[PDB]
């Protein structure tokens, strides 16, 4: 049975169990992996609202001091970029990407979006012709199954992860692994179905908008946002668009119990439903950065219209 | 059917035969590049471009006899897996070279029967790929789709015109967008009659999805031998970005002012719709890396052009 969303855990809101797991409102977690940092900007005057509490040892600064800035003062060079690219109005799925020289941080990649008046800034450390190569090859494959083995060998090459499957929903929402590839001595999955439970109505609701998701280390802590709520509207900030959004606990007790570290998924999106998913696993924790994990999402809109041209040809 | 090349002592091309003028097998190439053909087996270099030696540095006999083995270590393994006997002639296989004579080359495979097709060109080594693919994502409507995608292109490649350019269903063509630079011609809704893409090289653009011309005053390279020894008969040059554009078609580019010449195939459901038409006033030589990007963005246009015509219908 659907139904509504729980207040978040901070707003008084009930513990997850097996019972009311559609109700989790994975969306406004209060926090971010701490692997990267987070900012939440007002969209017009660029004050900043919130941040993530570990933002002071990416960004090298105090927060009074980071606090007290605007993104006029803070990112001179990039704060006209995002009012031209990010203007009022515009969808929370469109994404502005740029790489910063940070002095005492190194090269960042910044991500940002816009969520009605707030901007969100997510900021993470950044590091031949495999894509174009890759990209042809899918074309070429002659069905769906060689297509699928392409394409999850592809994406295994390219990321090293130990287990990369094609993961295809039924029309129940059921899925079933239909393709994978494996490291060496990892038990298959292949042919394998799994309950419509697993993963629940408003993830994949979720994962039809925002398009990549990932868990860089199933045991790490969240880092919450200070303050949990943004000041604007003292109410949950949405992080649905943002990749460092904290995972579900419930997802990553499945996923520690699986003996996973490490978790990455694409969505494979056909006629404005979600298909399926590139769902990658690794035994050790790992952070894929920003560039390489761009390959992969372009690799899924690829699949995402060869899906479409392999299954036309079937009837 | 088609007619016989020219060098094979065939008619030449009016506009009384536009159709059967055979654009795959000119017999040579555009002189940026160099391009030599090679037996599927023994890697043996049947066919060499008369300007090989240029941008290979080689003494020309050296190279007609040699094989890719030899020729090219590293790769010639490679190449026998990417592209086994009896794949598509519309799988490519790419790498860098860096190569004695010239700081880098790009190098771009294919294979057509028992003929591996091996161009050479100058090549080198941000965001603006994933910034372009979500704003297209997001783009309201077909209308500004078209809007973007236009604006997008033109800001990554400096073309003086790009054009978004959609096929009717009789094959008659429209520009439904355009990006320019301030002071040219505006072809933004005009219509052309079919026969200005005529019906041979709208199928060859349904299959190899980027062609160019890089110099519209530039003369053809010839292959030597022109025929290929396999088969005592033409190379097809289809696949190869390098090949001859039609002299009818470098008129018709000529005569409106255009000195190169680029566009990328927009397909949906197998078939033509359209395409991202590109104009340069003068010569322009894109390099290979900047038209992959190109060639990323036809997929991904296709794919929202579906996308955003099924919210209409
Ligand atoms: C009480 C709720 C439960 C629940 C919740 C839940 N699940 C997800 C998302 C995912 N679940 C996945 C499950 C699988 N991984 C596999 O390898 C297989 C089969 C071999 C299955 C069935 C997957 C792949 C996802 C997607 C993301 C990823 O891992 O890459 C969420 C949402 C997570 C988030 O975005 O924060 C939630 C809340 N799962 C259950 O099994 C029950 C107990
Ligand atoms: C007697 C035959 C003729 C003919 C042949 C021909 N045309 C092409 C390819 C193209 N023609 C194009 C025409 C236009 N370009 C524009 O900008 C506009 C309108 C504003 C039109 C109508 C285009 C765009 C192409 C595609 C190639 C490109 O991107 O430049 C070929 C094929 C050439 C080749 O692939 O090597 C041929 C043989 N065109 C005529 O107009 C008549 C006289």
């Amino acid at each position: 049975d659907p139904l509504p969303f729980f207040p978040p855990l901070y707003l008084g809101g009930p513990e997850i169990t097996t019972e009311n797991c559609e109700r989790e409102p994975i969306h406004i977690p209060g926090s971010i992996q701490p692997h990267g940092a987070l900012l939440t900007a007002d969209g017009h005057s660029g004050e900043v609202l919130q941040m993530s509490l570990n933002a002071a040892t990416f960004l090298g600064q105090e927060p009074t001091v980071l606090r007290g800035q605007t993104l006029a003062a803070l990112l001179p060079e990039q704060w006209p970029a995002l009012q031209a690219a990010l203007p009022p109005g515009c969808p929370d799925a469109l994404q502005y990407r740029a790489t910063l020289d940070w002095p005492a941080a190194g090269h960042l990649s910044l991500t940002v979006h816009r969520v009605g008046e707030l901007l969100i800034l997510e900021f993470e450390p950044t590091e031949p012709h495999a894509l174009r190569n890759a990209m042809f090859a899918l074309e070429s494959a002659p069905n769906l199954r060689a297509l699928a083995e392409v394409a999850t060998q592809t994406v295994r090459e390219l990321t090293g992860f130990d287990r990369v499957m094609l993961y295809k929903f039924a029309p129940d929402a059921t899925g079933e692994v239909i393709a994978e590839a494996r490291r060496e001595g990892l038990h298959a999955f292949l042919g394998h179905r799994f309950p419509a439970s697993d993963i629940p109505a408003q993830a994949r609701a979720l994962y039809t908008r925002h398009l990549l998701r990932l868990t860089a280390d199933t045991r790490a802590a969240a880092v919450p946002l200070d303050p949990v709520l943004n000041p604007q509207t003292n109410a949950p900030t949405p992080l649905g668009g943002a990749v460092l959004r904290a995972t579900s606990p419930m997802h990553m007790q499945y996923l520690r119990n699986m003996g996973v570290g490490s978790s990455l998924s694409v969505s494979v999106v056909v006629g404005g439903q979600l298909w399926g998913l590139i769902a990658c696993h690794h035994q050790t924790p790992y952070v894929l950065p920003p560039d390489l994990r761009t390959t992969l999402e372009y690799l899924g809109r690829l699949l995402s219209l060869q899906v479409q041209v392999k299954e036309a040809l079937e009837h």
